[PDB]
C-alpha cells in the first residue's frame, strides 16, 4: 500500500497539488506501484507527482494527498 | 531564444500550465537553455514544463504560455 | 466546420463552459462532426455541451467558446 | 429516498461536481426522482447528473455530492 | 437603452461585481429598465447591483460590466 | 443574538454568500441588529444580506452562513 | 503621477497582486504621494505594495499593476 | 513557540491570509522567531504578516492560520 485505505486511497500521478488539497493533471500509474520509491519514481518519470486521491480516475481535479516520505 | 520577446519573454519551469494561462510550481531555470530540447530537458530534470512567463520571479503564479519546440 | 480555424477551433464535448470560457469535463467527438446537429446531439448523448476550444486534447480545463446557433 | 439526510440530502441535477464538492450548472428536478435508475434517468434527459447537495436553491454554486446508485 | 452594445449588452440585477468583471447571484430583469434610475430601482428591489453583461441567462456566473447611469 | 456565539458569531451585511461559505461584499451594520427582521431588513436596505461571519471586519471576503430564518 | 491616466490610474497599498493583476486587500494612501520613492515606502510601511488599480476604493479585490521601477 | 502544534505549527510570512485560510505570497523566517512581537517585528521587515500554516515550504499557496499574540 502507498496509499491508505479509505479517503486517499487512490494513487495517481499527479503534475502538483494545490494548496495540498488539489491534485491537478492526474493521470494513473501505468505499471505497478506496490512500494514509496516505486510510486514516486513512476511519477517523477511522468512529470507528476506521487499522490493518493479520493478517486481512482485520472483528468479532472479532485482531493489528493502527498504520498507518505516523498 | 526559447521563449518569444514582448510578453510571454520568461522561460521558467512549472508543474501545470492551468488553462494554459496559469503557470503553477514554478523555477527559475538553473542553468542555461538556449534551445527547445535543452530547455525541457533542463525542466524535465524537475518533473517540470517548459513555460514562457510574463516575468522573471517563479515565486506567486503566473501567466505563463506553453514553450515552442517542446 | 463547427468551428472557427484559429483559435476557438477544436470542437469538444464539455460538461460546461465556466464563464463562457472556461470548457471543463471536456472529452472529444467519438464520432465524426461535421455539422452543428450532429455535433450538438453528440454532445447532448454523452451528457455534454458542444464547445469549441483552444486545443483538441480532453481532461484538464481550457478555454472554449459554444457553438453557433446551439 | 435518493439521497441522504442530514447535509447532502437535496437531488439536483448538475452539469459536473467540480473537485467531487461543488455543483455547477444545476437545476431543480421537474419530476419526482424515487430511485436512482429514475434520477440519473431524469438528469441525463438534461445531459446532467444526479447530484445530492447542501440546498434546495440551484441558482449560485453549491457543494454537491455525486448521487448513490448513478 | 441602459447597456451598450456590442459586448456588454444585457441589463441584469446581480448581487456583486467580481473584480469589476464577474457578475454574481443575477437575475433577469423582471420589468423593462429604460432608464440608469429605473434600472438599480428595479435592482435595488432586490438588493440587486444593476449590470450589464454578456448574456440574457441568469444561471451561472458571467462577465458583467456596472451599469452606467448608477 | 442574531447570530451564535463561537464561529460564525459576527453578523454583517454582505452582498451574497459564495457556495454558502464565502461572505464577499461585507460590510457591518450601521444600527444595532438585536432581531431576524433588524437584521435581515436592515441589509436588504443596503443591497446585502444578513450573514454571521467568522470575523468582525468588513471587507475582504470570509467564512459566513447566513442568519437562520431569511 | 505614480500611476498612469486611464485604466490603471489610481494608486492604492495592496498586499499583493495576485497573477499580477488581481491587487487584494488594498487600502488608499493616508497621505499624498507624489513620486515613485513617496508611493513605495508609504505602502512599504503599512505592510502593503504599490499598486495601480482601476478604482480608487479600497477593500474588494479588483484589477491592478505594479508601479514602474518598485 | 509562536505557532500552535497539530496543524498549523509553521511560522511563515505572508502578504496575507486569504479568507483566513490561505496564505498567499509567503516566506520562510529568515530568522529566529520565538515571540509573538519578534515574529511580526520580523515580518514586519518584509510588509508580510506573520501566519501559522501546514508547512515549512513557501512556495505554493499554503493553509495558514493567523498567528496569535499579533
Ligand atoms: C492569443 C493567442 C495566444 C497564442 C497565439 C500565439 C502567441 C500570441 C502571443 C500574444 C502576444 C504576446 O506574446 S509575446 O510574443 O508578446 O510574448
Ligand atoms: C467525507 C467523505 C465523504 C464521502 C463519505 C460518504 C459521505 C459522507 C457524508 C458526510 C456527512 C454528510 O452527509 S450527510 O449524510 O449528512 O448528508
Ligand atoms: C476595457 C476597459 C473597460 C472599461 C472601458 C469602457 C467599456 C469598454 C467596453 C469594451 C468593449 C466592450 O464593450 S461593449 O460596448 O462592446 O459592450
Ligand atoms: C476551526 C476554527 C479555527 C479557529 C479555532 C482555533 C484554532 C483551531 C485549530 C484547529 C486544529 C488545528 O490546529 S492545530 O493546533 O492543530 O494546529
Amino acid at each position: 500500500a502507498v496509499c491508505p485505505t479509505g479517503l486517499f486511497s487512490n494513487p495517481l500521478c499527479c503534475a502538483t497539488n494545490v494548496l495540498d488539497l488539489i491534485g491537478v493533471d492526474c493521470k494513473t500509474p501505468t505499471i505497478a506501484v506496490d512500494t514509496g520509491a516505486i510510486f514516486q519514481a513512476h511519477c517523477a518519470s511522468k512529470g507528476s507527482k506521487p499522490l493518493c486521491c479520493v478517486a481512482p480516475v485520472a483528468d479532472q481535479a479532485l482531493l489528493c494527498q502527498k504520498a507518505i516520505g516523498t
